[PDB]
Protein backbone atom coordinates (compact mmCIF):
# COMPACT_ATOMS: atom_id res chain seq x y z
CA UNK A 1 0.00 0.00 0.00
CA UNK A 2 1.19 3.58 -0.41
CA UNK A 3 0.56 6.86 1.42
CA UNK A 4 0.31 10.15 -0.44
CA UNK A 5 2.68 12.98 0.45
CA UNK A 6 -0.29 14.83 1.98
CA UNK A 7 -0.98 11.83 4.23
CA UNK A 8 2.67 11.72 5.26
CA UNK A 9 2.55 15.39 6.15
CA UNK A 10 -0.41 14.78 8.45
CA UNK A 11 1.57 11.99 10.14
CA UNK A 12 4.67 14.15 10.52
CA UNK A 13 2.74 17.20 11.76
CA UNK A 14 1.36 15.28 14.74
CA UNK A 15 4.71 13.58 15.31
CA UNK A 16 6.26 17.03 15.63
CA UNK A 17 4.02 17.54 18.68
CA UNK A 18 5.01 14.14 20.17
CA UNK A 19 8.60 15.35 19.92
CA UNK A 20 7.96 18.25 22.31
CA UNK A 21 8.09 15.57 25.04
CA UNK A 22 8.74 12.12 23.66
CA UNK A 23 9.26 10.64 27.14
CA UNK A 24 5.79 11.68 28.40
CA UNK A 25 4.11 10.42 25.22
CA UNK A 26 5.95 7.11 25.53
CA UNK A 27 4.77 6.65 29.10
CA UNK A 28 1.16 7.34 28.14
CA UNK A 29 1.29 4.93 25.18
CA UNK A 30 2.90 2.05 27.05
CA UNK A 31 0.57 2.48 30.04
CA UNK A 32 -2.46 2.57 27.66
CA UNK A 33 -1.21 -0.64 25.97
CA UNK A 34 -0.69 -2.43 29.27
CA UNK A 35 -4.04 -1.34 30.67
CA UNK A 36 -6.08 -2.10 27.54
CA UNK A 37 -4.32 -5.44 26.79
CA UNK A 38 -2.65 -6.68 29.97
CA UNK A 39 -1.39 -9.81 28.21
CA UNK A 40 1.13 -7.59 26.35
CA UNK A 41 2.89 -6.67 29.59
CA UNK A 42 3.84 -10.35 30.07
CA UNK A 43 6.19 -10.06 27.09
CA UNK A 44 8.42 -7.61 29.01
CA UNK A 45 10.68 -9.46 31.39
CA UNK A 46 11.93 -6.14 32.80
CA UNK A 47 8.48 -4.63 33.37
CA UNK A 48 5.99 -7.45 33.95
CA UNK A 49 6.19 -7.04 37.72
CA UNK A 50 4.65 -3.55 37.57
CA UNK A 51 1.19 -3.76 39.18
CA UNK A 52 -0.42 -0.32 38.74
CA UNK A 53 -0.39 2.76 36.56
CA UNK A 54 1.34 4.61 39.40
CA UNK A 55 4.20 2.10 39.42
CA UNK A 56 4.44 2.32 35.64
CA UNK A 57 4.58 6.10 35.75
CA UNK A 58 7.28 6.02 38.43
CA UNK A 59 9.51 3.57 36.54
CA UNK A 60 12.53 5.38 35.18
CA UNK A 61 13.49 2.30 33.12
CA UNK A 62 10.03 2.17 31.55
CA UNK A 63 10.29 5.88 30.66
CA UNK A 64 13.67 5.36 29.01
CA UNK A 65 12.28 2.39 27.12
CA UNK A 66 9.32 4.38 25.78
CA UNK A 67 11.71 7.01 24.50
CA UNK A 68 13.57 4.34 22.52
CA UNK A 69 10.35 2.86 21.09
CA UNK A 70 8.92 6.21 19.96
CA UNK A 71 12.27 7.44 18.59
CA UNK A 72 12.58 4.21 16.50
CA UNK A 73 8.99 4.62 15.26
CA UNK A 74 9.58 8.31 14.49
CA UNK A 75 12.66 7.44 12.42
CA UNK A 76 10.54 4.93 10.49
CA UNK A 77 7.72 7.41 9.92
CA UNK A 78 10.20 10.06 8.71
CA UNK A 79 11.29 7.68 5.95
CA UNK A 80 7.74 7.92 4.53
CA UNK A 81 7.65 4.26 3.58
CA UNK A 82 11.31 3.88 2.61
CA UNK A 83 12.03 2.11 5.89
CA UNK A 84 13.55 -1.20 4.81
CA UNK A 85 16.83 -0.61 6.66
CA UNK A 86 15.11 0.39 9.88
CA UNK A 87 12.65 -2.51 9.78
CA UNK A 88 15.21 -5.29 9.38
CA UNK A 89 16.72 -5.22 12.86
CA UNK A 90 13.42 -4.22 14.47
CA UNK A 91 11.62 -7.19 12.88
CA UNK A 92 14.38 -9.69 13.68
CA UNK A 93 14.48 -8.55 17.30
CA UNK A 94 10.68 -8.56 17.67
CA UNK A 95 10.22 -11.92 15.94
CA UNK A 96 13.09 -13.91 17.44
CA UNK A 97 14.13 -12.23 20.65
CA UNK A 98 10.80 -10.85 21.92
CA UNK A 99 8.21 -13.03 20.06
CA UNK A 100 5.70 -10.26 19.44
CA UNK A 101 2.70 -11.31 17.30
CA UNK A 102 1.15 -8.99 14.74
CA UNK A 103 -1.97 -8.86 16.93
CA UNK A 104 0.15 -7.17 19.65
CA UNK A 105 1.54 -4.65 17.12
CA UNK A 106 -2.12 -3.90 16.32
CA UNK A 107 -2.71 -3.29 20.07
CA UNK A 108 0.19 -0.83 20.33
CA UNK A 109 -1.00 0.92 17.15
CA UNK A 110 -4.37 1.36 18.82
CA UNK A 111 -2.67 2.76 21.93
CA UNK A 112 -0.68 5.24 19.83
CA UNK A 113 -3.85 6.41 18.07
CA UNK A 114 -5.68 6.69 21.44
CA UNK A 115 -2.97 8.83 23.03
CA UNK A 116 -2.57 11.11 20.01
CA UNK A 117 -6.35 11.56 19.78
CA UNK A 118 -6.42 12.50 23.50
CA UNK A 119 -3.44 14.84 23.54
CA UNK A 120 -3.46 16.39 20.07
CA UNK A 121 -6.95 17.28 18.82
CA UNK A 122 -5.32 20.25 17.04
CA UNK A 123 -3.30 17.86 14.80
CA UNK A 124 -5.29 14.66 15.13
CA UNK A 125 -8.67 15.27 13.55
CA UNK A 126 -10.29 12.59 11.39
CA UNK A 127 -8.05 13.06 8.31
CA UNK A 128 -4.89 13.03 10.39
CA UNK A 129 -6.00 9.94 12.34
CA UNK A 130 -6.78 8.19 9.03
CA UNK A 131 -3.28 9.05 7.76
CA UNK A 132 -1.62 7.78 10.97
CA UNK A 133 -3.70 4.59 10.78
CA UNK A 134 -2.50 4.09 7.16
CA UNK A 135 1.09 4.66 8.22
CA UNK A 136 0.86 2.19 11.09
CA UNK A 137 -0.95 -0.35 8.86
CA UNK A 138 1.93 -0.02 6.34
CA UNK A 139 4.45 -0.54 9.15
CA UNK A 140 2.61 -3.66 10.34
CA UNK A 141 2.17 -5.06 6.80
CA UNK A 142 5.90 -4.68 6.14
CA UNK A 143 6.83 -6.15 9.57
CA UNK A 144 4.50 -9.10 8.89
CA UNK A 145 6.24 -9.71 5.54
CA UNK A 146 9.64 -9.62 7.26
CA UNK A 147 8.38 -11.95 10.02
CA UNK A 148 7.43 -14.45 7.31
CA UNK A 149 10.89 -14.17 5.73
CA UNK A 150 12.49 -14.72 9.15
CA UNK A 151 10.40 -17.83 9.88
CA UNK A 152 8.01 -16.31 12.43
CA UNK A 153 4.32 -16.84 12.08
CA UNK A 154 3.48 -13.74 14.09
C1 LIG B 1 5.38 0.53 17.21
C2 LIG B 1 5.76 -0.70 17.52
C3 LIG B 1 7.07 -0.99 18.20
C4 LIG B 1 8.27 -0.40 18.04
C5 LIG B 1 8.70 0.77 17.16
C6 LIG B 1 9.17 -1.04 19.00
C7 LIG B 1 10.48 -0.67 19.17
C8 LIG B 1 11.32 -1.23 20.11
C9 LIG B 1 12.69 -0.85 20.33
C10 LIG B 1 13.42 0.31 19.62
C11 LIG B 1 13.18 -1.61 21.29
C12 LIG B 1 14.61 -1.58 21.85
C13 LIG B 1 14.88 -0.66 23.01
C14 LIG B 1 16.33 -0.78 23.44
O1 LIG B 1 17.23 -0.39 22.64
O2 LIG B 1 16.58 -1.29 24.57
C15 LIG B 1 12.13 -2.52 21.72
C16 LIG B 1 12.28 -3.51 22.69
C17 LIG B 1 11.30 -4.37 23.08
N1 LIG B 1 10.04 -4.49 22.50
FE1 LIG B 1 9.27 -3.28 21.05
N2 LIG B 1 8.50 -2.05 19.67
C18 LIG B 1 7.20 -2.05 19.20
C19 LIG B 1 6.18 -2.86 19.64
C20 LIG B 1 6.28 -3.79 20.65
C21 LIG B 1 5.18 -4.53 21.24
C22 LIG B 1 3.72 -4.38 20.76
C23 LIG B 1 5.71 -5.38 22.15
C24 LIG B 1 5.05 -6.31 23.16
C25 LIG B 1 3.72 -6.48 23.27
C26 LIG B 1 7.14 -5.15 22.20
C27 LIG B 1 8.02 -5.80 23.02
C28 LIG B 1 9.33 -5.47 23.21
C29 LIG B 1 10.17 -6.08 24.19
C30 LIG B 1 9.79 -7.20 25.16
C31 LIG B 1 11.44 -5.34 24.14
C32 LIG B 1 12.65 -5.49 25.05
C33 LIG B 1 12.46 -4.47 26.21
C34 LIG B 1 13.60 -4.50 27.17
O3 LIG B 1 14.76 -4.46 26.78
O4 LIG B 1 13.38 -4.61 28.38
N3 LIG B 1 7.46 -4.20 21.23
N4 LIG B 1 11.00 -2.27 20.97
C1 LIG C 1 8.54 -2.13 22.51
N1 LIG C 1 8.03 -1.63 23.45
Amino acid sequence: MVLSEGEWQLVLHVWAKVEADVAGHGQDILIRLFKSHPETLEKFDRFKHLKTEAEMKASEDLKKHGVRVLTALGAILKKKGHHEAELKPLAQDHATKHKIPIKYLEFISEAIIHVLHSRHPGNFGADAQGAMNKALELFRKDIAAKYKELGYQG
